[PDB]
């Protein structure tokens, strides 16, 4: 079983005060804190084993290497690829996302074809869509809402045809929570010849995952919200699809032979895809995250944000006038709006009462003007808190109501 | 003065042992040692500061967001840019000069132009500019080395011409220590309306870059390199070009508007070219790298340098057949072979004693056909290395020479 308190011991953050009070870190879904195993694990790597990583001569430089190609093969494990060949390091999401536009979108949407995504989609997951139907003339389409929060997917037939190359789809919204059926919609998508990339950011830290089950031609995830460091995520490709993908960036560690006379050539997926000196500290701390959520279980974080999450939306409905968006049966966050207040001006109260929540578009432009509100809060219910810090925010909505009210 | 012991102290990998011996460790051109000011500068943000930097409304967010500002400012301080906002944080060097080519590239070099590099460009200088000119149909010229190292300048009448549109030129080589006549070149680089990015990576860390004085349009550095963090570097851009850049990476945080049927705007510069979640702690760490150095002094730094440098290679006058490569009055890098055995060979028995040296082509394959090797050896002489390790590595050479002799 799952003891909250024994995990909240590991996260030093969670100690600090806010404006004379006890942070009630409610923010997770934006960025994770991290454990001090993640912390310590970079820090040490830093202290006694630094080095260049290409697989140089010298005892460190060849200790990094390994070490590096490790965190590959842990990674690829965590979401069940089949090869550690199969995962690219980049920053985060949002780069893989752009990697896969412009090395395999430049070379296989052409003018006259279309693009599907959603209108629950990031940010991410839609301004590179628009940069590659701009470079090459495709149409981007898009599934539309339901007022619950899921995906309309009776519009489907209209939207995927012979000219449709890729659907863009989130994995679970970070706004609503809602978990698209994924398997599902490959299937289909398929069925037309069209790749599939899942933005898988807000689904890796609350249950398994698993790449060669759901079937997706690319999964991306970003680091700092799995309890790890900034400035590193994961892009996984098929090894087939990612074979014959050509280079992105350009540079040292991704050649094979440079000349100025005869030309270059590059090396073999995945490291043609991975330019200059990588991320070795985030690589590092980034494998300790893997290791640390491992550890607790996935299944046993699952059972425990579920029934906070559960106890959370039973106590929301003592709050006077709040409305809530997206389906009962949401992972991660809350989305909401008071009355007629707004969200800047909640979530400010919440600061000032030591509640970090986010307010505004939360990335989500085309979400918000969905339910026809400029913005939202938005609090994340994550493995480290508590049912107090869910009292917390109830009684600090229902002073701000009773104040402002 | 400059006291090399108290900045050892400062850096706690130096104490490591290699193959149970003491490290000597002479790798720091390929990445630098990090100081525990700049490594728990870093972990401390993360034990108590973390939070996403989306300007978010709430306590940590906004100090985060302020923080990562303030690197920016100190940043361009340290370079003596004009104004913080002609700074972009890229992951280093290498994503820097990509982003150049691409966004500047792509709108600024046509089918019929030409580009002008040098003979001894690390590849991040070169395969960038091969993608652009492949893509948009321009010749990418070369100036050519001399025997010492040194550009064979008398060719540049040949180079420069009505179409040349960019120099791409390195501050000083990571290979021979040659430091370029950057002023000069810049200025008949300007006469003909050619822009100029300067290959910084292995200048900022030996002495005082001013940009303003430079007058560069492009700047680029890494952080590693500079006892910083991996993950993180600087691209300067000149505020009248910056502003006119179309963005590269598209997602959150770079854009103004999101619209699935009225289209996407961009936000201003910098921010425009800094897509999703920044490498916050890798930010964190580059700012305690810049303050640690600026504390020491560059100029003390490099009086301590060259003082090494000078004492190094009037020792190794004492190792039979060892070649050297390069100008006397390099900075950084001794770039040499050993008669006629193999780089990879050598490198092996100075890292079986304990001493770090990298062998191979330093991702500067051109440099290497000039000379006609297939690989040489290096050893870096940075701000943390003493004396004794230079006798160090002038016994192991002569060592190696007596015994495979
Ligand atoms: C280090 C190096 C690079 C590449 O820097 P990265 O941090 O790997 O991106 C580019 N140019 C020179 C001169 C270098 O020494
Ligand atoms: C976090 C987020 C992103 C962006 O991730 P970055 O780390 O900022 O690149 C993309 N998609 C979703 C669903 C997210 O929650």
């Amino acid at each position: 079983i799952f003891s909250v308190d024994k995990v909240r011991a590991d996260f030093p953050v969670l100690s600090r005060e806010v404006n004379g009070l006890p942070l009630a870190y409610l923010d997770s879904a934006a960025s994770a804190q991290k454990p001090s195993q993640v912390i310590d694990a970079e820090a040490e790597f830093y202290r006694h084993g630094y080095a260049a990583v290409a697989r140089g001569i010298h005892t460190l430089s060849a200790q990094a290497t390994e070490k590096m190609e490790n965190v590959r093969k842990r990674a690829s494990l965590f979401i069940n690829a089949r090869s550690a060949e199969e995962l690219v390091f980049v920053r985060g999401t949002t780069e893989g996302i752009n990697l896969v536009a412009n090395s395999w979108g430049n070379s296989n949407v052409r003018a006259g074809d279309n693009i599907i995504i959603s209108q629950m989609e990031h940010h991410a997951n839609i301004v590179p869509w628009q940069m590659l139907c701009a470079r090459v003339g495709a149409e981007l389409r898009v599934i539309p809402l339901n007022p619950d929060g899921t995906l309309q997917l009776e519009t489907l037939p209209t939207l995927f045809d012979e000219k449709t190359r890729l659907l863009a789809i989130t994995h679970v919204s970070n706004v609503l929570g809602t978990e698209n059926p994924l398997a599902e919609m490959i299937t289909l998508a398929h069925q037309h010849g069209a790749k599939v990339l899942v933005d898988g950011a807000q689904a890796v830290m609350h249950h398994p995952v698993d790449v060669q089950a759901l079937d997706c031609d690319f999964y991306v995830f970003s680091g700092h919200k799995l309890y790890g460091p900034t400035g590193i995520g994961i892009l996984y490709v098929k090894e087939a699809l990612l074979q014959e993908m050509p280079p992105w960036e350009g540079g040292g560690s991704m050649i094979a032979t440079v000349s100025l006379s005869e030309g270059t050539t590059w090396t073999k997926a995945p490291w043609r895809f991975e330019a200059g000196t990588p991320n070795t500290g985030g690589i590092i701390g980034l494998g300790a995250a893997l290791e640390y959520v491992s550890a607790l279980g996935l299944n046993n974080i699952a059972e425990y944000e579920q029934n906070l999450m559960h106890y959370a939306l039973s106590q929301l409905e003592s709050v006077p006038d709040l409305t809530l968006y997206g389906p009962q049966n949401r992972l991660g966050v809350i989305a909401f709006n008071l009355g007629k207040h707004h969200a800047y001006d909640v979530g400010s109260f919440l600061d000032n009462y030591g509640i970090a929540v986010r307010t505004g578009h939360h990335c989500a432009m085309p979400l918000m003007a969905y339910y026809n509100v400029p913005a939202m809060c938005r609090a994340s219910l994550a493995m480290y808190n508590t049912h107090e810090e869910v009292d917390r925010l109830v009684t600090g909505l229902q002073r701000i109501h009773r104040l402002l009210g």
